[PDB]
């Protein structure tokens, strides 16, 4: 099975998924992030974030006061099982991760964490 | 009946209500935004936007185009009936508009014009 999924992120602050499916004979994967938007990264930007669903609040508040030169993650979070850097309008960049990180049955959840957008920008990521 | 209405727009990106009924006795409407938020403007920023629904688009596209130093409004921009300023954590403005500007039948929606916040703060006007 594929083991990679591109994500797009727009000035319409979504993403163009909202489920993500991890097939379990996948050793890594790979999330390809891009922003086919005009606005620049301090008004519009994206990254791909994912915590279990228990922690994504938390990741995402703390993330917020961060400030944008921090990417708007809290430094040393290990609630942040993967993540992209916070990208802008033309801007593109991929995670990779071990799927070993992932346990069958949690529920985990990717998101946005500038500042207000993983009120839309946000999805379920299942080990199936 | 009373002629104005409160409300407030966070940096959760949303607004306290999102229906707004005015009684046709009045003949002038205030509309009184506060940001009870800690987030500054150009991050966070919101303004109360009053259009018809069928120009509302149209005003958002041009508004996003238009930059913050123009509180993400399209100068002479004869679609919006009535505004306020853009504000950001711990502002507050108030717009006062004639009712008399509103007709029966037509549909009308209020919106923020900052980048994305339309898909979350929006709602509807009546005139009753
Ligand atoms: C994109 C990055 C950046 O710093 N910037 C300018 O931001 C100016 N302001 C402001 O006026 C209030 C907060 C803030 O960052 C961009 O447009
Ligand atoms: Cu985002
Ligand atoms: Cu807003
Ligand atoms: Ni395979
Ligand atoms: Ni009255």
């Amino acid at each position: 099975a594929e083991c990679s999924v591109d994500i797009q992120g727009n000035d319409q602050m979504q993403f163009n998924t909202n489920a993500i499916t991890v097939d379990k004979s996948c050793k890594q994967f790979t999330v390809n992030l891009s922003h086919p938007g005009n606005l620049p990264k301090c008004v519009m930007g994206h990254n791909w974030v994912l915590s279990t669903a228990a922690d994504m609040q938390g990741v995402v508040t703390d993330g917020m006061a961060s400030g944008l030169d921090k990417d708007y993650l809290k430094p040393d979070d290990s609630r942040v099982i993967a993540h992209t850097k916070l990208i802008g309008s033309g801007e593109k960049d991929s995670v990779t991760f071990d799927v070993s990180k992932l346990k069958e049955g949690e529920q985990y959840m990717f998101f946005c964490t500038f500042p207000g957008h993983s009120a839309l920008m946000k999805g379920t990521l299942t080990l199936k």
